[PDB]
């Protein structure tokens, strides 16, 4: 899994059917842009939700990268991105083919929102619409992009 | 060097003056770029050539099809030391692994004009490179492309 995560101070996610209809706002918090691999296996995502949750990215007084976003009542808007498996090594048509199938992401995926509410609370974390159209407002903030790459673990 | 390439919809670039607008995109890229303490200007030449030439866009009836180029629009390179986060070792990051903020400067400033050379230069905005922005987006998607040159 793959993700990529920037500090907002808030964000608006729209889909279609005046055109475009809001349904998911956050202020503070994070946006992660969410990327399931064809192999990723259930260790590889809670290690996103735990840094995710646990990333310390906020300043507090004195201190910088003090404060996670648990820390501070933030919120989370987690979008799925199975671009981030777009292959543009060979040429500028990006390529797909190792980004999970969707129908098992959806489930994967669901599976990831479900342990984000576990670990934090349903009310902090807001999803999209999987593998729909997406129009979202991101007011970011430094900014800050985080990138993890989970099979750079082990 | 690491990119996060965004499709946008558009973008404002704001510092603090409370705050005031500097910098503007509509349809286009926002790039965050990281600059990494070992890349050379062919690391850079990389990112540019991609960054330009990724066919993001549909052109009806075809997907992944147009370049920034193609359609005449816009790139917003933003410089992000956080890209080279390291998060293996706790919950805290650290960023040494980022160049130094003046060669990166150097470095960066290098790229806008290298971009600028290969595209037309009413089409690469910039933002404040050492400073503290607040920079709105609009995605388009959305899609979200990553590129380490360090994987080849």
């Amino acid at each position: 899994m793959r993700v990529v995560i920037q500090r907002v101070k808030g964000a608006i996610l729209s889909v279609r059917k005046k055109e475009l209809e809001i349904i998911s706002e956050i202020k503070n918090g994070l946006i992660c842009f969410l990327g399931i691999h064809k192999n990723d296996t259930w260790e590889d995502a809670l290690y996103i939700i735990r840094k995710c949750l646990n990333l310390r990215l906020w300043n507090n007084d004195n201190k910088t990268w003090d404060k996670n976003v648990k820390d501070l009542n933030y919120e989370l808007l987690i979008v799925s991105q199975f671009t981030l498996f777009g292959n543009t090594k060979k040429g500028n048509k990006p390529d797909f083919h190792l980004a999970k199938e969707p129908n098992e992401a959806l489930i994967f995926y669901n599976k990831i929102i479900d342990e984000f509410k576990k670990q934090y609370n349903d009310d902090k974390i807001k999803i999209g619409k999987f593998g729909n159209y997406m129009n979202i407002d991101v007011t970011n903030d430094g900014p800050v992009t985080i990138y993890i790459d989970t099979h750079d673990i082990n």
